């Protein structure tokens, strides 16, 4: 099997996930919704928003259903940004709480904790979003909220191909939370000082995930599952880089980022430029 | 053809309709949206889904809830009250610009508008009704009948009236006939209103003979007048059901309360103010 230290490592990550992942989105409230009613910069922004166009569905407690179809391309392209801003911030807060519960993360310097959270916030959210993704319907089922993709041409978008590829691997709850740990403890994040320590921590999470697949799955059929998982994490880091650059382009012509997102994406001393992230980590 | 008085009559009614019917509902804003046994049958009869199209091209759609423990039956009721009040305000302005209605006593103006508010509103709602889709296309707003439904008299009324394929002039004459009803409760000048009603009916009969020679339009004037009698029956039924819902759950706006009864100018203060304001 696995070393008891490896079994305890999974225990802490799973415990962190249970305490910090609102799988039913029950506590996601008070979010903004779309209301009822330089050229090269905008030209790039329109292509950034057209790729991920979704319809919104709100199921009520009484049984009624509200549905929102997105408009066609104008400034209407930023109709869902405040809602997505609230959803990202809500998810980022749960990721921050996830890292705080992990003991290996708490023992790191505060400047390294901010650097790791800044580089892995988007990735750990996509990893959590994949657990509520329905590939048959192309819908992220977030409790009462649902995000369905409007439209082969989808698989061209890397973030859509990522969710379909990751969902097809059919990972366990432990394998997902190990991907989060591996992604969180990335030593090559910008601003990280303790490179050697974070690299050794990442290797331990990777070894445990590699050992978990060997011990808990049929040996010949899942012979390369661990390597497929690492390839998805590499692709997710490429998508994280591309998403950050899109967001900074959208933010440039049309500010929409919340104060917490501004700290994560570098929008205007790590501790003095990331005071919200610093305060959330000190609580 | 038509006498010059009849031609001026249709001209004033059509000009009245154009100035007071917001067919696109573009000036309908600030309205509410969704967040005993016999009363539950009243609301189940008219179950509709709401669609709100935005200027940008987006669509908000609301599918209604299913009956399960009550209270949820009155989700769209707040909105239907805001839509009704907006429609009646245009109905009030419609009557206010007709010369024959201005020259009546203000106590009779309240009485006539109190008895024909629902009828004139349904006649206007029928003009934006799509029988093939079962939807009232109210500009950016759309009200689709959520899926033998003709058992409801108000729904059969809209389908039967749409089949007659009436012109704009025939609709606005029906509004005049319904508005100048002498037997409305509270009307004092019975003979003045009854004489006014007969002139509108004669003009409608004359218009039909001068402009509809086809065999499908045979007995059209008598079918129209029969539809107006049916609409008066539906008006009483709707008033009875509304008061039951208001009894167990008050939902009528202050203007609706005046019309449905929930010294005429003393109880009808807003109606009194609107009739005195300029059009």
């Amino acid at each position: 099997g696995l070393t008891e230290e490896q079994r305890m490592m999974i225990r802490e990550l799973m415990d962190a996930q249970m305490k910090t992942f609102d799988t039913t989105f029950s506590h996601f409230k008070n979010f903004r919704l779309p209301g009822v009613l330089e050229a090269a910069k905008w030209s790039q922004v329109r292509k950034d928003l057209c790729s991920l166009k979704v319809s919104l569905q709100l199921r009520g407690e009484d049984g009624s259903v509200w549905n929102y179809k997105p408009p066609a391309d104008g400034k209407e392209i930023f109709s869902l940004l405040p809602h997505m801003a609230d959803m990202s911030t809500y998810m980022f807060k749960g990721i921050i709480s996830f890292a705080k519960v992990i003991s290996y993360f708490r023992d790191l310097p505060i400047e390294d904790q901010i650097s790791l959270l800044k580089g892995a916030a988007f990735e750990l959210c996509q990893l959590r979003f994949n657990t509520v993704f329905n590939a048959e319907t192309g819908t992220w089922e977030c409790g009462r909220l649902s995000y369905c993709l409007e439209d082969q041409q989808l698989l061209l978008e890397p973030m859509l191909k990522f969710h379909y590829m990751l969902k097809k691997l059919q990972l366990h709850e432990e394998e997902y939370v190990l991907m989060q740990a591996i992604s969180l403890f990335s030593p090559d994040r910008p601003g990280v000082l303790q490179h050697r320590v974070v690299d050794q921590l990442q290797e331990q999470f990777a070894i445990t995930l590699k050992s978990y697949i060997e011990c808990n799955r049929p040996q010949p059929a899942h012979r390369f599952l661990f390597l497929k998982i690492m390839a998805m994490l590499t692709e997710l880091r490429s998508i994280n880089a591309q998403h950050t650059q899109r967001l900074l382009r959208i933010q440039d012509i049309h500010p929409f980022a919340t104060p917490l997102m501004q700290e994560v994406f570098g929008i205007t001393s790590l501790t003095e430029r990331h005071k919200i992230l610093h305060r959330l980590l000190q609580e």
